[PDB]
Protein backbone atom coordinates (compact mmCIF):
# COMPACT_ATOMS: atom_id res chain seq x y z
CA UNK A 1 0.00 0.00 0.00
CA UNK A 2 1.31 3.47 -0.84
CA UNK A 3 1.98 4.91 3.18
CA UNK A 4 1.46 8.48 2.81
CA UNK A 5 3.21 8.48 6.29
CA UNK A 6 6.39 6.69 7.53
CA UNK A 7 8.24 7.03 11.30
CA UNK A 8 11.89 8.19 11.61
CA UNK A 9 12.39 7.28 15.90
CA UNK A 10 15.89 8.27 15.30
CA UNK A 11 14.13 11.93 15.58
CA UNK A 12 12.97 11.36 19.02
CA UNK A 13 16.99 11.86 19.61
CA UNK A 14 16.85 15.40 18.82
CA UNK A 15 13.81 15.86 21.61
CA UNK A 16 15.54 13.66 24.31
CA UNK A 17 19.08 15.52 24.06
CA UNK A 18 16.46 18.55 25.58
CA UNK A 19 14.84 16.55 27.94
CA UNK A 20 11.82 17.44 25.70
CA UNK A 21 8.35 15.74 23.98
CA UNK A 22 6.56 16.96 20.74
CA UNK A 23 6.54 15.87 17.09
CA UNK A 24 8.29 16.95 13.81
CA UNK A 25 5.97 16.38 10.89
CA UNK A 26 7.79 16.43 6.82
CA UNK A 27 6.11 16.89 4.05
CA UNK A 28 8.00 16.36 0.67
CA UNK A 29 6.07 17.99 -1.99
CA UNK A 30 7.99 15.85 -4.59
CA UNK A 31 7.47 12.13 -3.29
CA UNK A 32 4.34 13.13 -1.53
CA UNK A 33 5.44 11.68 1.65
CA UNK A 34 5.09 12.79 5.02
CA UNK A 35 7.90 11.63 7.79
CA UNK A 36 7.03 11.88 11.43
CA UNK A 37 9.29 10.42 15.16
CA UNK A 38 5.40 9.89 16.07
CA UNK A 39 2.72 9.38 13.68
CA UNK A 40 0.21 9.68 16.73
CA UNK A 41 0.90 12.79 18.14
CA UNK A 42 1.81 13.98 14.51
CA UNK A 43 -2.02 13.80 14.20
CA UNK A 44 -3.02 15.00 17.84
CA UNK A 45 -5.01 18.48 17.79
CA UNK A 46 -3.76 20.93 19.93
CA UNK A 47 -4.66 25.00 20.15
CA UNK A 48 -2.94 26.67 17.41
CA UNK A 49 -1.69 30.07 19.33
CA UNK A 50 0.40 32.80 17.27
CA UNK A 51 0.49 30.21 14.10
CA UNK A 52 -3.24 31.14 14.03
CA UNK A 53 -1.95 34.45 12.28
CA UNK A 54 -1.65 32.44 9.06
CA UNK A 55 -4.83 31.97 8.25
CA UNK A 56 -6.24 34.94 10.54
CA UNK A 57 -3.76 37.69 7.88
CA UNK A 58 -5.39 35.77 5.36
CA UNK A 59 -8.80 36.21 6.32
CA UNK A 60 -8.34 40.04 7.04
CA UNK A 61 -6.80 40.59 3.57
CA UNK A 62 -9.50 38.69 1.80
CA UNK A 63 -12.13 40.88 3.60
CA UNK A 64 -10.08 44.30 2.96
CA UNK A 65 -9.73 44.46 7.02
CA UNK A 66 -5.65 44.66 6.17
CA UNK A 67 -5.91 46.76 2.65
CA UNK A 68 -2.15 45.50 1.61
CA UNK A 69 1.23 44.35 3.88
CA UNK A 70 2.34 48.39 4.38
CA UNK A 71 -0.93 49.61 5.87
CA UNK A 72 -0.31 50.68 9.41
CA UNK A 73 -1.97 49.65 12.23
CA UNK A 74 -0.92 52.26 14.91
CA UNK A 75 -0.29 51.26 18.63
CA UNK A 76 -3.61 51.46 20.78
CA UNK A 77 -1.44 53.04 23.27
CA UNK A 78 -1.68 50.49 26.00
CA UNK A 79 1.79 49.54 27.04
CA UNK A 80 1.96 45.75 27.23
CA UNK A 81 4.95 43.25 28.80
CA UNK A 82 6.34 42.74 24.88
CA UNK A 83 7.85 45.94 23.98
CA UNK A 84 7.84 45.43 20.23
CA UNK A 85 4.77 44.81 20.47
CA UNK A 86 3.97 49.39 21.69
CA UNK A 87 4.21 50.56 18.19
CA UNK A 88 2.72 50.73 15.37
CA UNK A 89 2.82 47.67 13.03
CA UNK A 90 2.36 46.80 9.77
CA UNK A 91 1.33 43.11 8.74
CA UNK A 92 5.45 42.33 7.93
CA UNK A 93 6.25 43.27 11.33
CA UNK A 94 2.88 42.11 12.96
CA UNK A 95 3.79 39.19 11.76
CA UNK A 96 7.52 39.00 12.63
CA UNK A 97 6.84 40.37 16.41
CA UNK A 98 3.63 37.74 16.54
CA UNK A 99 1.56 41.03 17.93
CA UNK A 100 -1.21 39.25 19.58
CA UNK A 101 -3.04 42.88 19.78
CA UNK A 102 -3.02 43.73 15.87
CA UNK A 103 -4.42 40.09 15.18
CA UNK A 104 -7.26 40.61 17.80
CA UNK A 105 -8.40 43.79 16.29
CA UNK A 106 -8.64 41.99 12.57
CA UNK A 107 -10.64 38.93 14.43
CA UNK A 108 -13.10 41.80 15.81
CA UNK A 109 -13.54 43.10 12.41
CA UNK A 110 -13.75 39.76 10.89
CA UNK A 111 -16.18 38.81 13.52
CA UNK A 112 -17.13 35.25 14.23
CA UNK A 113 -19.77 34.73 11.58
CA UNK A 114 -17.27 35.33 9.05
CA UNK A 115 -14.19 33.95 10.91
CA UNK A 116 -16.22 30.33 10.93
CA UNK A 117 -17.27 30.19 7.95
CA UNK A 118 -13.33 31.17 6.63
CA UNK A 119 -12.01 28.50 8.75
CA UNK A 120 -14.63 26.07 7.21
CA UNK A 121 -14.03 26.93 3.73
CA UNK A 122 -10.23 26.31 4.43
CA UNK A 123 -10.89 23.04 5.90
CA UNK A 124 -8.78 24.39 9.13
CA UNK A 125 -8.25 22.02 11.84
CA UNK A 126 -11.78 21.18 14.18
CA UNK A 127 -12.91 24.97 12.26
CA UNK A 128 -14.36 25.51 15.84
CA UNK A 129 -13.95 29.50 17.49
CA UNK A 130 -15.75 28.94 20.04
CA UNK A 131 -14.76 31.26 22.71
CA UNK A 132 -13.97 34.90 22.41
CA UNK A 133 -13.64 35.94 19.01
CA UNK A 134 -10.23 37.65 19.46
CA UNK A 135 -8.61 34.74 21.59
CA UNK A 136 -10.16 31.53 20.47
CA UNK A 137 -7.14 30.47 18.83
CA UNK A 138 -5.13 31.61 22.56
CA UNK A 139 -7.92 29.59 24.78
CA UNK A 140 -10.66 28.89 22.97
CA UNK A 141 -12.65 25.63 21.40
CA UNK A 142 -10.23 25.60 17.95
CA UNK A 143 -7.50 22.63 17.70
CA UNK A 144 -5.34 21.77 14.67
CA UNK A 145 -2.66 18.48 14.29
CA UNK A 146 0.93 19.12 13.09
CA UNK A 147 -0.70 16.83 9.69
CA UNK A 148 -3.48 19.12 9.22
CA UNK A 149 -1.13 22.19 9.24
CA UNK A 150 0.46 20.60 6.70
CA UNK A 151 -2.70 20.19 4.59
CA UNK A 152 -3.49 23.82 5.29
CA UNK A 153 0.20 25.10 4.23
CA UNK A 154 0.19 22.88 1.40
CA UNK A 155 -3.07 24.96 0.48
CA UNK A 156 -1.63 28.12 0.74
CA UNK A 157 1.66 27.63 -0.89
CA UNK A 158 -0.39 26.58 -3.92
CA UNK A 159 -2.89 29.28 -3.94
CA UNK A 160 -5.42 26.44 -3.78
CA UNK A 161 -6.99 27.88 -0.47
CA UNK A 162 -10.54 30.07 -1.14
CA UNK A 163 -9.12 33.47 -0.90
CA UNK A 164 -7.73 35.40 -3.24
CA UNK A 165 -4.77 34.74 -4.88
CA UNK A 166 -2.84 38.16 -3.90
CA UNK A 167 -3.51 37.48 -0.20
CA UNK A 168 -1.87 34.52 -0.60
CA UNK A 169 1.26 35.46 -2.02
CA UNK A 170 1.09 38.79 1.02
CA UNK A 171 0.64 36.33 3.52
CA UNK A 172 3.57 33.59 2.11
CA UNK A 173 5.86 37.27 2.19
CA UNK A 174 4.78 37.89 5.74
CA UNK A 175 5.98 34.23 6.48
CA UNK A 176 9.17 35.09 4.97
CA UNK A 177 11.74 34.14 8.20
CA UNK A 178 14.89 33.53 6.49
CA UNK A 179 16.88 33.13 3.29
CA UNK A 180 20.24 32.44 1.69
CA UNK A 181 21.80 30.54 -1.16
CA UNK A 182 20.69 27.24 -0.24
CA UNK A 183 16.91 27.75 1.13
CA UNK A 184 14.24 29.22 1.90
CA UNK A 185 12.25 29.38 5.12
CA UNK A 186 8.34 30.69 5.11
CA UNK A 187 7.23 30.02 8.14
CA UNK A 188 4.88 30.74 12.18
CA UNK A 189 5.65 30.24 15.37
CA UNK A 190 3.36 29.81 18.18
CA UNK A 191 3.18 29.13 22.00
CA UNK A 192 0.15 28.59 23.68
CA UNK A 193 0.64 29.02 27.53
CA UNK A 194 -2.45 26.40 28.14
CA UNK A 195 -1.30 23.24 27.82
CA UNK A 196 2.22 24.55 27.04
CA UNK A 197 2.50 23.92 23.70
CA UNK A 198 5.24 25.22 21.56
CA UNK A 199 4.46 25.15 17.62
CA UNK A 200 6.43 25.94 13.93
CA UNK A 201 5.04 25.34 10.97
CA UNK A 202 5.68 26.33 7.15
CA UNK A 203 8.10 25.09 4.91
CA UNK A 204 11.62 25.04 3.55
CA UNK A 205 12.05 26.17 -0.43
CA UNK A 206 14.61 24.58 -2.21
CA UNK A 207 15.61 24.98 -5.86
CA UNK A 208 13.80 21.71 -6.93
CA UNK A 209 11.44 21.15 -4.47
CA UNK A 210 9.30 21.98 -1.27
CA UNK A 211 9.72 20.39 2.15
CA UNK A 212 6.71 21.52 4.53
CA UNK A 213 6.95 21.22 8.40
CA UNK A 214 4.61 21.16 10.98
CA UNK A 215 6.29 20.26 14.90
CA UNK A 216 4.81 20.75 18.38
CA UNK A 217 6.59 20.52 21.50
CA UNK A 218 5.60 20.17 25.29
CA UNK A 219 6.90 23.46 26.43
CA UNK A 220 6.75 23.55 30.55
CA UNK A 221 8.62 26.75 30.42
CA UNK A 222 9.56 30.01 27.94
CA UNK A 223 13.38 29.55 28.21
CA UNK A 224 12.95 26.59 25.87
CA UNK A 225 10.77 28.64 23.05
CA UNK A 226 14.07 28.37 20.90
CA UNK A 227 14.36 24.51 20.94
CA UNK A 228 11.24 24.59 18.42
CA UNK A 229 13.54 25.94 15.68
CA UNK A 230 16.33 24.09 16.69
CA UNK A 231 14.77 20.41 16.94
CA UNK A 232 12.88 21.08 13.81
CA UNK A 233 16.84 21.93 11.87
CA UNK A 234 18.31 19.30 13.71
CA UNK A 235 15.91 16.95 11.58
CA UNK A 236 15.89 18.81 8.11
CA UNK A 237 19.82 18.91 8.59
CA UNK A 238 19.89 14.92 9.32
CA UNK A 239 17.41 14.72 7.02
CA UNK A 240 19.63 16.41 4.37
CA UNK A 241 17.29 19.14 3.60
CA UNK A 242 19.35 22.43 4.68
CA UNK A 243 23.15 22.13 5.15
CA UNK A 244 25.42 21.63 8.34
CA UNK B 1 19.00 65.54 -2.05
CA UNK B 2 22.44 63.40 -3.32
CA UNK B 3 25.48 63.58 -1.14
CA UNK B 4 28.76 62.31 -1.77
CA UNK B 5 30.72 59.80 0.90
CA UNK B 6 33.97 59.22 -0.57
CA UNK B 7 34.86 57.48 2.35
CA UNK B 8 33.33 54.42 0.97
CA UNK B 9 36.23 54.30 -1.43
CA UNK B 10 38.07 52.59 1.25
CA UNK B 11 35.47 49.66 0.68
CA UNK B 12 36.89 49.59 -3.05
CA UNK B 13 40.50 50.44 -2.81
CA UNK B 14 40.96 47.54 -0.03
CA UNK B 15 40.48 45.12 -2.92
CA UNK B 16 42.09 47.23 -4.97
CA UNK B 17 38.67 47.16 -6.96
CA UNK B 18 36.99 50.66 -8.36
CA UNK B 19 32.87 51.42 -8.70
CA UNK B 20 29.93 53.07 -7.38
CA UNK B 21 27.48 52.22 -4.59
CA UNK B 22 24.26 54.50 -4.75
CA UNK B 23 22.46 54.48 -1.84
CA UNK B 24 18.77 55.83 -1.24
CA UNK B 25 17.33 56.20 1.84
CA UNK B 26 12.95 55.53 0.94
CA UNK B 27 11.51 57.30 4.17
CA UNK B 28 14.51 60.53 4.04
CA UNK B 29 14.23 60.64 0.18
CA UNK B 30 18.21 61.18 0.42
CA UNK B 31 20.87 59.61 -2.20
CA UNK B 32 24.24 58.81 -0.98
CA UNK B 33 27.26 57.99 -3.46
CA UNK B 34 31.04 57.69 -3.44
CA UNK B 35 30.99 58.69 -6.73
CA UNK B 36 28.41 61.27 -8.41
CA UNK B 37 29.63 61.11 -11.77
CA UNK B 38 30.07 57.16 -11.71
CA UNK B 39 26.53 57.15 -10.21
CA UNK B 40 25.42 58.51 -13.36
CA UNK B 41 27.48 56.49 -16.30
CA UNK B 42 25.37 53.84 -17.88
CA UNK B 43 26.57 50.30 -18.50
CA UNK B 44 24.85 47.30 -20.00
CA UNK B 45 22.59 46.24 -17.28
CA UNK B 46 23.74 42.64 -18.05
CA UNK B 47 21.92 40.19 -15.96
CA UNK B 48 20.21 42.48 -13.69
CA UNK B 49 17.82 42.96 -17.22
CA UNK B 50 16.62 39.94 -15.98
CA UNK B 51 14.10 42.07 -13.37
CA UNK B 52 12.37 44.14 -16.04
CA UNK B 53 12.48 41.00 -18.36
CA UNK B 54 10.39 38.83 -16.42
CA UNK B 55 7.92 41.45 -15.65
CA UNK B 56 7.10 41.99 -19.24
CA UNK B 57 7.36 37.77 -19.77
CA UNK B 58 5.02 37.91 -16.99
CA UNK B 59 2.34 39.96 -17.89
CA UNK B 60 2.02 39.17 -21.37
CA UNK B 61 2.31 35.33 -19.99
CA UNK B 62 5.06 34.43 -21.72
CA UNK B 63 5.98 33.16 -18.24
CA UNK B 64 2.54 32.10 -16.45
CA UNK B 65 4.04 32.19 -12.54
CA UNK B 66 7.11 31.44 -10.33
CA UNK B 67 6.71 27.19 -10.71
CA UNK B 68 5.89 26.64 -14.35
CA UNK B 69 9.42 25.18 -15.58
CA UNK B 70 11.37 26.13 -18.17
CA UNK B 71 13.03 22.46 -19.88
CA UNK B 72 16.40 22.60 -20.71
CA UNK B 73 16.69 22.96 -23.78
CA UNK B 74 19.84 20.20 -24.34
CA UNK B 75 22.26 22.30 -24.91
CA UNK B 76 25.23 21.94 -22.66
CA UNK B 77 26.50 25.11 -22.02
CA UNK B 78 29.20 26.57 -19.86
CA UNK B 79 28.10 27.23 -16.31
CA UNK B 80 26.79 24.29 -15.65
CA UNK B 81 23.59 25.13 -13.22
CA UNK B 82 22.27 26.26 -16.58
CA UNK B 83 22.23 22.68 -17.69
CA UNK B 84 19.24 21.71 -15.98
CA UNK B 85 15.30 22.71 -16.34
CA UNK B 86 14.45 26.19 -14.23
CA UNK B 87 11.71 28.32 -13.15
CA UNK B 88 11.56 31.84 -12.41
CA UNK B 89 12.57 31.45 -9.23
CA UNK B 90 15.75 29.34 -10.01
CA UNK B 91 16.48 30.98 -13.45
CA UNK B 92 16.77 34.82 -11.50
CA UNK B 93 19.33 32.55 -9.16
CA UNK B 94 21.46 30.97 -11.47
CA UNK B 95 21.00 34.18 -13.89
CA UNK B 96 20.01 31.50 -16.54
CA UNK B 97 20.53 33.89 -19.89
CA UNK B 98 19.15 31.11 -22.48
CA UNK B 99 15.75 30.79 -20.15
CA UNK B 100 15.19 34.65 -20.55
CA UNK B 101 16.73 34.89 -24.08
CA UNK B 102 13.58 32.93 -25.03
CA UNK B 103 11.47 34.71 -23.22
CA UNK B 104 12.75 38.17 -25.29
CA UNK B 105 12.06 36.12 -28.49
CA UNK B 106 8.54 35.56 -27.13
CA UNK B 107 7.87 38.84 -26.18
CA UNK B 108 9.45 40.35 -29.18
CA UNK B 109 10.83 43.41 -30.24
CA UNK B 110 7.73 46.02 -30.64
CA UNK B 111 6.37 45.27 -26.86
CA UNK B 112 10.07 44.89 -25.15
CA UNK B 113 10.50 48.02 -26.84
CA UNK B 114 7.04 49.65 -25.54
CA UNK B 115 7.95 47.77 -22.03
CA UNK B 116 11.27 49.69 -21.43
CA UNK B 117 9.53 52.90 -22.44
CA UNK B 118 6.90 52.43 -20.01
CA UNK B 119 8.97 51.58 -17.63
CA UNK B 120 11.47 54.29 -18.03
CA UNK B 121 14.19 52.09 -18.38
CA UNK B 122 17.41 53.38 -18.77
CA UNK B 123 18.01 55.11 -22.40
CA UNK B 124 15.30 52.72 -23.12
CA UNK B 125 17.20 51.45 -26.23
CA UNK B 126 16.80 47.85 -27.51
CA UNK B 127 19.04 48.01 -30.99
CA UNK B 128 20.37 44.94 -31.31
CA UNK B 129 18.86 40.84 -31.45
CA UNK B 130 16.09 40.98 -29.44
CA UNK B 131 17.39 38.12 -27.68
CA UNK B 132 20.68 39.38 -26.55
CA UNK B 133 20.67 43.47 -26.36
CA UNK B 134 21.43 43.40 -22.57
CA UNK B 135 24.25 41.34 -23.16
CA UNK B 136 25.70 42.96 -26.08
CA UNK B 137 23.33 45.68 -27.69
CA UNK B 138 22.18 49.43 -27.35
CA UNK B 139 20.56 49.09 -23.59
CA UNK B 140 22.07 51.51 -20.93
CA UNK B 141 21.42 52.13 -17.49
CA UNK B 142 23.16 54.36 -14.55
CA UNK B 143 22.63 53.27 -11.22
CA UNK B 144 20.82 56.04 -10.25
CA UNK B 145 18.63 54.92 -13.28
CA UNK B 146 18.15 51.45 -11.86
CA UNK B 147 17.37 53.02 -7.94
CA UNK B 148 14.67 54.99 -9.63
CA UNK B 149 13.13 51.63 -11.67
CA UNK B 150 13.76 50.20 -8.55
CA UNK B 151 11.65 52.17 -6.53
CA UNK B 152 8.99 51.85 -9.14
CA UNK B 153 8.93 47.77 -8.48
CA UNK B 154 8.73 48.41 -4.59
CA UNK B 155 6.25 50.34 -4.25
CA UNK B 156 4.00 48.22 -7.32
CA UNK B 157 3.67 51.72 -9.68
CA UNK B 158 5.22 50.27 -12.85
CA UNK B 159 2.84 49.66 -15.40
CA UNK B 160 2.53 46.22 -15.20
CA UNK B 161 -0.15 44.25 -13.07
CA UNK B 162 0.69 44.27 -9.32
CA UNK B 163 0.59 40.02 -9.51
CA UNK B 164 4.05 40.55 -11.89
CA UNK B 165 5.76 43.27 -9.65
CA UNK B 166 5.00 40.49 -6.12
CA UNK B 167 6.34 37.71 -8.32
CA UNK B 168 9.83 39.19 -9.57
CA UNK B 169 10.02 40.78 -6.21
CA UNK B 170 9.50 37.10 -4.88
CA UNK B 171 12.01 35.94 -7.45
CA UNK B 172 14.75 39.41 -6.52
CA UNK B 173 14.91 37.28 -2.95
CA UNK B 174 18.21 36.98 -1.92
CA UNK B 175 19.08 37.17 1.57
CA UNK B 176 16.18 37.25 5.28
CA UNK B 177 16.98 36.88 8.42
CA UNK B 178 15.56 38.56 11.42
CA UNK B 179 17.41 42.03 10.96
CA UNK B 180 16.61 42.32 7.19
CA UNK B 181 15.48 41.26 3.53
CA UNK B 182 17.79 41.66 0.54
CA UNK B 183 15.61 41.56 -2.62
CA UNK B 184 18.55 41.89 -5.57
CA UNK B 185 20.18 40.71 -8.55
CA UNK B 186 23.62 40.58 -9.72
CA UNK B 187 25.10 41.56 -13.39
CA UNK B 188 27.96 40.95 -14.85
CA UNK B 189 28.82 42.66 -18.61
CA UNK B 190 31.91 41.60 -20.48
CA UNK B 191 32.74 44.38 -22.71
CA UNK B 192 33.58 46.42 -20.85
CA UNK B 193 34.35 44.21 -17.76
CA UNK B 194 31.74 45.69 -15.02
CA UNK B 195 29.90 43.93 -12.49
CA UNK B 196 26.54 45.29 -11.16
CA UNK B 197 24.51 44.43 -8.07
CA UNK B 198 21.00 46.30 -7.54
CA UNK B 199 18.31 46.00 -5.35
CA UNK B 200 17.21 46.86 -1.51
CA UNK B 201 17.19 46.19 1.85
CA UNK B 202 13.66 46.15 3.35
CA UNK B 203 14.26 46.91 7.40
CA UNK B 204 11.63 47.27 10.37
CA UNK B 205 10.43 50.27 9.37
CA UNK B 206 12.33 51.80 5.90
CA UNK B 207 13.85 50.67 2.95
CA UNK B 208 17.50 51.34 1.08
CA UNK B 209 17.70 50.81 -2.06
CA UNK B 210 21.18 50.04 -4.05
CA UNK B 211 22.69 50.05 -6.84
CA UNK B 212 26.47 49.39 -7.47
CA UNK B 213 28.80 48.80 -10.12
CA UNK B 214 32.54 48.31 -10.40
CA UNK B 215 35.16 47.29 -12.93
CA UNK B 216 35.34 43.54 -13.22
CA UNK B 217 38.72 42.30 -14.91
CA UNK B 218 38.35 39.23 -14.30
CA UNK B 219 35.57 36.88 -12.92
CA UNK B 220 37.52 35.83 -9.53
CA UNK B 221 36.25 39.53 -8.18
CA UNK B 222 32.71 38.45 -8.53
CA UNK B 223 31.70 38.30 -4.90
CA UNK B 224 32.62 41.72 -4.24
CA UNK B 225 29.70 43.13 -5.70
CA UNK B 226 28.34 41.59 -2.63
CA UNK B 227 30.61 42.08 -0.33
CA UNK B 228 31.70 45.66 -1.02
CA UNK B 229 28.15 46.58 -0.86
CA UNK B 230 27.31 45.27 2.62
CA UNK B 231 30.45 46.76 3.88
CA UNK B 232 28.97 50.38 2.91
CA UNK B 233 25.45 49.04 4.03
CA UNK B 234 27.76 48.01 7.81
CA UNK B 235 29.43 51.44 7.67
CA UNK B 236 26.00 53.10 7.51
CA UNK B 237 24.56 50.81 9.60
CA UNK B 238 21.86 49.63 7.67
CA UNK B 239 22.69 46.49 8.40
CA UNK B 240 24.68 44.99 11.66
CA UNK B 241 28.12 43.78 11.80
Amino acid sequence: VAKEWQENKSWNAHFTEHKSQGVVVLWNENKQQGFTNNLKRANQAFLPASTFKIPNSLIALDLGVVKDEHQVFKWDGQTRDIATWNRDHNLITAMKYSVVPVYQEFARQIGEARMSKMLHAFDYGNEDISGNVDSFWLDGGIRISATEQISFLRKLYHNKLHVSERSQRIVKQAMLTEANGDYIIRAKTGYSTKPKIGWWVGWVELDDNVWFFAMNMDMPTSDGLGLRQAITKEVLKQEKIIPF
